[PDB]
Formats: C-alpha cells, sequence, structure tokens
C-alpha cells in the first residue's frame, strides 16, 4: 500500500536492529510532513491535522508562534522531543518508547495521517 504505510516509526524501524537512532527519527519528520499534506505547502494546520490534534494542541507543536507547523518544524520539533520520548538514557528509541506505548508524545511530531485505506 505504500503512501499510506510511510507512517510511523514502524517506517524507518521496520529493521529493529535495535531502535531509531536520531538519523531515522529525521527519516520519519520528512516522511510524515510529505503524507500530512493535501494543501500542499508541508506547513500543517486544522485541516492538516484534521481530527488528529485540537485546535490549541496545534499551537503546543510549534516554536515561533505560528500557531501552526512547517517542513522545518515536523523536522525539529519530533527532534526537539526525541529524547524526552524515552523515559531515561541518551539518544535511541524502540517501538516500545515510541509507537503510542511510552513515546505517545513523539507521535504527534512524526505519526502525521491520510485521507484514505
Ligand atoms: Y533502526
Ligand atoms: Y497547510
Ligand atoms: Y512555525
Amino acid at each position: 500500500p505504500t503512501t499510506t504505510t510511510k507512517v510511523d516509526i514502524a517506517a524507518f524501524d521496520p529493521d529493529k536492529d535495535g531502535t531509531i537512532d536520531l538519523k531515522e527519527a529525521l527519516a520519519a519528520g520528512s516522511a510524515a510532513f510529505d503524507k500530512l499534506d493535501p494543501d500542499k505547502d508541508g506547513t500543517l494546520d486544522a485541516k492538516e491535522l484534521k481530527g488528529r490534534v485540537s485546535e490549541a494542541d496545534l499551537k503546543k507543536l510549534d516554536p515561533d508562534n505560528d500557531g501552526t507547523l512547517d517542513k522545518k518544524e515536523y523536522l525539529a520539533a519530533v527532534e526537539a522531543q526525541f529524547k524526552a520520548a524515552n523515559p531515561d538514557n541518551d539518544g535511541t528509541i524502540d517501538a516500545r518508547e515510541l509507537a503510542s506505548p511510552a513515546g505517545s508524545a513523539l507521535v504527534n511530531l512524526i505519526r502525521h495521517h491520510h485521507h484514505h485505506h
């Protein structure tokens, strides 16, 4: 199914070599701002995150007070929430540390969602 399954940590740790190290989290952010976006700006809003997040949560995620994220910030809010999704430790995350168990935080910056099957 491709586009619909380019969709989690499970698109950048299908390997479970051990974890996502930051290079694979970076690859999850770049994948996610692509498949999130139907107005075609990668600048990420109350109808991009349609049913994903409240318009109040939408203005949590961003740093520079747009009220919304960017192709810069679905690539940087991910990395700012990277260490925090792990309860411990330094610079690595297994799916147990991410995929809506223990890291259900950082999910909001890399899970996106699509419009289809
Ligand atoms: Y890996
Ligand atoms: Y948009
Ligand atoms: Y912004």
